[PDB]
């Protein structure tokens, strides 16, 4: 078996091996990179996503979310905070005032100690999941908004038709801004390109231990698991690498830069922060492998996890016992 130990492996395709998206994801995992739950791929030196970033500031950020941490330094929870809209220019002015910019720091690991010795003591503002697309229309290799649907996919595999949408999220970050710790909706693939700015710290657990964190993260937030057998997905918690270290969580870690791209495979947690002042554009996808994950995954139906109508239909065709439940959630 490829890849025994769930390392993070780093792809160099070609611009040949850049045209076929599916054929590349399936290229990967033939060389076990699923197993790590994250992948880093690196693009050929021809390729761009658009020509410039010079005309971005004028993007807006309809509700920027101040997050707002609880608990200890290495386990907490945070919540977001609504903030009145600003554009991007405006954004990124706050990002680079002296009360949100990064530090003076050696490396990115000095970086990354200080991020957990000091993040709870402050509120960074995200603009997150904001509907859109940089990539050119004319860029045809990669483009996150010319993927295949999983709507289509699950078409395909099944030959279901349903209803339902898939477009690319625009994410803009500063310094210590923070991804809690989550698997995607149905634990579904997502990919993410870092479009321009500062870098994006990620941890990972293999898919093969995701329940290994699940079951420290309810022994961790003890209340939180009472009230939801899945709060995981509510996207709030986070648990530093050190306090996973000391409880024998399997993990890896990897700082992505701008100019690539991060994919996560289906059932892979991840968690993450932002050097500074950053954009990024991502998305969910599907694949036939992700299926057998699609039946199988978790569901809150507690009511804090709100999500995209497109989730409908996939719990209602793939998982049709636990549907009225879930609706009923939403
Ligand atoms: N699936 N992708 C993620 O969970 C990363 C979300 C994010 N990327 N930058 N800020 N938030
Ligand atoms: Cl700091
Ligand atoms: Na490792
Ligand atoms: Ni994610
Ligand atoms: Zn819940």
């Amino acid at each position: 078996a490829q890849n025994p130990n769930c390392n993070i492996m780093i792809f160099h395709p070609t611009k040949e091996e850049f045209n076929d998206f599916d054929k590349y994801i399936a290229y990967m995992e033939s060389q076990g990179a699923h197993r790590a739950g994250l992948a880093k791929i690196i693009p050929p030196k021809e390729w761009k996503a658009r020509e410039t970033y010079d005309n971005i500031s004028e993007i807006l950020i309809a509700t920027p979310l101040q997050q707002v941490a609880s608990g200890r330094a290495g386990v907490f929870t945070q919540y977001h905070k609504k903030k009145k809209a600003m554009t991007v220019g405006e954004y990124r002015h706050l990002a680079n005032s002296k009360k949100y910019q990064t530090p003076p720091h050696q490396n990115f690991e000095d970086l990354e100690r200080k991020y957990w010795k000091n993040r709870i003591y402050n509120s960074p503002i995200y603009g997150a999941d904001i509907s859109g697309s940089l990539f050119d229309e004319n860029t045809k290799q990669w483009n996150l908004g010319h993927l295949g649907t999983i709507q289509d996919l699950l078409e395909k595999e099944c030959g279901v038709v349903i209803e339902g949408v898939n477009t690319p999220y625009l994410y803009f970050g500063m310094w210590k801004t923070t991804f809690a710790w989550h698997t995607e909706d149905m634990d579904l693939y997502s990919i993410n390109y870092l479009h321009l700015g500062e870098p994006k710290t990620w941890y990972v657990v293999p898919p093969e231990h995701g329940q290994r964190l699940e079951r420290l993260a309810r022994e961790l937030f003890p209340g939180s698991s009472r009230g939801c057998g899945a709060f995981l997905r509510h996207k709030v918690a986070l648990i530093s690498p050190t306090v996973l270290k000391e409880n024998g969580i399997p993990f890896n870690r990897i700082t992505q830069e701008a100019g690539e791209f991060m994919v996560t495979f289906p059932y892979g947690y991840h968690a993450g922060f932002n050097h500074g002042f950053n954009c990024a554009e991502a998305i969910n996808f599907a694949t036939p492998r992700w299926i057998d994950y699609g039946k199988m995954a978790s569901q809150c139906s507690c009511g804090e996890a709100r999500v995209t109508f497109s989730m409908d239909a996939f719990v209602r065709i793939l998982q049709p016992e636990r549907y009225d439940l879930w609706k009923r959630g939403q």
